[PDB]
């Protein structure tokens, strides 16, 4: 056949005058009611195929997951990767590192109670850090991402940060700031014109050193795990890797050297933390914004942990209610809208569409988490689109934050966990009082591009009663 159809596409510029680079998502979204739920559209040079809904995500990723499996972009991300790492990489590359990763990551604890002790204990560090606060009115943005980011530095470095670090704070600070990037419209214009806007003045510069800045803390980081390395006892992820690299030095096919390790750490330490950082900030938000569904959660918490012991990750299958607001914050927040790029592995005849080898594949993640289909009123935040008539947990096959398929999110197992634990340890801890009423709140996002960006607020964390 032929390809998707469009809107026409001016040379160079593609279809910039039929988007809008502040409201990507919205932008496709309208042009779907143009042309379909399968087209194509040019963002500058890229010719890309969005996917939207439910359906068409599915039937591609997952009924054609082989072809489908390729690695798109995202240019600024891929400005410091250059295609090397586990998440901008492809083919025998790509299996190499994920295989890799996955077999490690469980290796150091992950899906195990190795790394569920490592969480509700930093969970246990955060309570304190809040408690610290007494009540004071304050932007939960560090306390949480310092949170996070430390279960994930503990398998990756072997060892926490303590929250007082400067430099840890440093770091934060910077994947922040690239997702931030990346959710404005100048991110957005940065994907379409990449090869101009790279030598030119303008937020993409200090986004670029945002990056350089992180690649320069890892290189360093490994560079003292090479100097101390017990090739018989790997303290972390790192020492894994490079215990693996030994090995494979006289295989010139192989891909695990320096620059796949620094990538793969790097891809590990922003993915394994901005993405679960932003989740909990915007529940928070959430939650303030419905203090009935705040008291709902109280009550199943007190009713099946109580404030006596600390909250245990099989304690979510006693909690539907629970689960039902985690999963729906994941599904309003939307963090990651537009997935990361897919590519094309060969040629591909999709319904009845022709996809060439290599064509970028934009899977719509937020079209299906606001199918209407699967969830009525896909636009207010209300935990009952996973919650059936007697009040039980209901599964949705549209649910599908971490994406689907061959490249899927492979720190699902990970994220949930972390989610999970969170959620309900400050719960049980505190109550959530904002510095505004319920009433004004704004909960929709201060940004959207690559990523769903909550507004900025302040919030105190009280007491019980
Ligand atoms: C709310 C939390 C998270 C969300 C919503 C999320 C979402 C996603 C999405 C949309 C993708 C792209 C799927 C695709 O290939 O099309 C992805 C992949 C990936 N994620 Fe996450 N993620 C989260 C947390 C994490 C965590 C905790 C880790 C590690 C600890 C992680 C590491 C990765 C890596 C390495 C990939 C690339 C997989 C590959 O290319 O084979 N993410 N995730
Ligand atoms: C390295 C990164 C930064 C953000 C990211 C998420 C979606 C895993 C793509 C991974």
């Amino acid at each position: 056949g032929k390809l998707p159809p469009g809107p026409t596409p001016l040379p160079f510029i593609g279809n910039y005058l039929q988007l809008n680079t502040e409201q990507m998502y919205n932008s496709l979204m309208k042009i779907s009611e143009r042309y379909g739920p399968v087209f194509t559209i040019h963002l500058g040079p890229r010719r890309v195929v969005v996917l939207c809904g439910h359906d068409a995500v599915r039937e591609a990723l997952v009924d054609q997951a082989e072809e489908f499996s390729g690695r798109g972009e995202q240019a600024t991300f891929d400005w410091v990767f250059k295609g090397y790492g586990v998440v901008f990489s492809n083919g025998e590359r790509a299996k190499q590192l994920r295989r890799f990763s996955i077999a490690t990551l469980r290796d150091f604890g992950v899906g195990k109670r190795g790394i569920e002790e490592r969480i509700q204990e930093e969970a246990g560090f955060l309570i304190d850090a809040l408690r610290g606060t007494g009540g004071a009115n304050i932007d939960p943005t560090f306390f949480l991402s310092r949170t996070v980011s430390n279960v994930i530095s503990s398998i990756v470095f072997g060892d926490r940060f303590d929250y007082k670090d400067k430099e840890f704070l440093s770091l934060l600070r910077m994947m922040l700031g690239i997702f931030q990037f990346t959710s404005t419209s100048t991110g957005q214009l940065y994907e379409m014109f990449s090869s101009v806007m790279k030598h030119l003045p303008g937020p993409q510069q200090q986004a670029f050193q945002l990056l350089q800045g992180l690649e320069d803390f890892i290189a360093k980081k490994v560079e003292h795990n090479q100097r101390t390395l017990d090739p018989n006892s790997p303290r972390d992820f790192i020492d894994s890797f490079l215990i693996r690299m030994q090995e494979e030095e006289k295989n010139p096919n192989t891909e695990f050297y320096l620059k796949n390790l620094v990538m793969t750490t790097l891809n590990l330490f922003i993915g394994g933390t901005e993405t679960v950082s932003t989740t909990l900030r915007y529940g928070f938000l959430l939650l303030m914004k419905h203090p009935e569904v705040e008291a709902k959660v109280h009550e199943e918490i007190d009713r099946v942990i109580g404030k006596n012991r600390q909250p245990k990750f099989e304690d979510r299958a006693k909690m539907p209610y629970m689960e039902a607001v985690i999963h729906e914050i994941q599904r309003f927040g939307d963090v990651i809208p537009m997935s990361l790029a897919r590519r094309v592995k060969k040629d591909t005849k999709f319904r009845d569409f022709f996809l060439p080898k290599g064509t970028e594949v934009y899977p719509m993640l937020g079209s299906v988490l606001r199918d209407p289909s699967f969830f009525s009123n896909p636009q207010d935040f209300n935990p009952q689109h996973f919650l059936n008539e007697k009040g039980q947990f209901k599964k949705s096959d549209a649910f599908v934050p971490f994406s689907i398929g061959k490249r899927n999110c492979f720190g699902e197992g990970l994220a949930r966990m972390e989610l999970f634990l969170f959620f309900t340890t400050v719960m049980q801890n505190f109550r959530l009082k904002s510095s505004q009423s319920p009433k004004d709140i704004d909960v929709s996002p201060k940004h959207v591009g690559f990523a769903t960006i909550p507004r900025n607020y302040t919030m105190s964390f009280l007491p019980r009663h």
